[PDB]
C-alpha cells in the first residue's frame, strides 16, 4: 500500500515528507524505516509469539524511531526554547 507495511512506519515517512526535508534527508530517513520495518515485523511475531518477554527485541524498536525521530524530530521533543 506505501512505502512500508504498518500506517506507522507510513506515517513517520510521509510526515518526513512533510517536513519538507532535503533528498540525502530523506534517504537516511527512509534506510531507518525500511530497517525499522523489517524489524517491526520481524519483532512483530516474536511479541505476537511471546518472544520480547523481557522488552529487549521490542526496546530496540523503540531506540530507533527515537533516532530516525531524533534526527528528524519528526516526533520527538528536542526544542528547549
Amino acid at each position: 500500500g506505501e512505502e512500508f507495511r504498518m500506517e506507522k512506519l507510513n506515517q513517520l515517512w510521509e510526515k518526513a515528507q512533510r517536513l519538507h526535508l532535503p533528498p540525502v534527508r530523506l534517504a537516511e530517513l527512509h534506510a531507518d524505516l525500511k530497517i525499522q520495518e523489517r524489524d517491526e515485523l520481524a519483532w512483530k511475531k516474536l511479541k505476537l509469539d511471546g518472544l520480547d518477554e523481557d522488552g529487549e527485541k521490542e526496546a530496540r524498536l523503540i531506540r530507533n524511531l527515537n533516532v530516525i525521530l531524533a534526527k528528524y524530530g519528526l516526533d520527538g521533543k528536542k526544542d528547549a526554547r
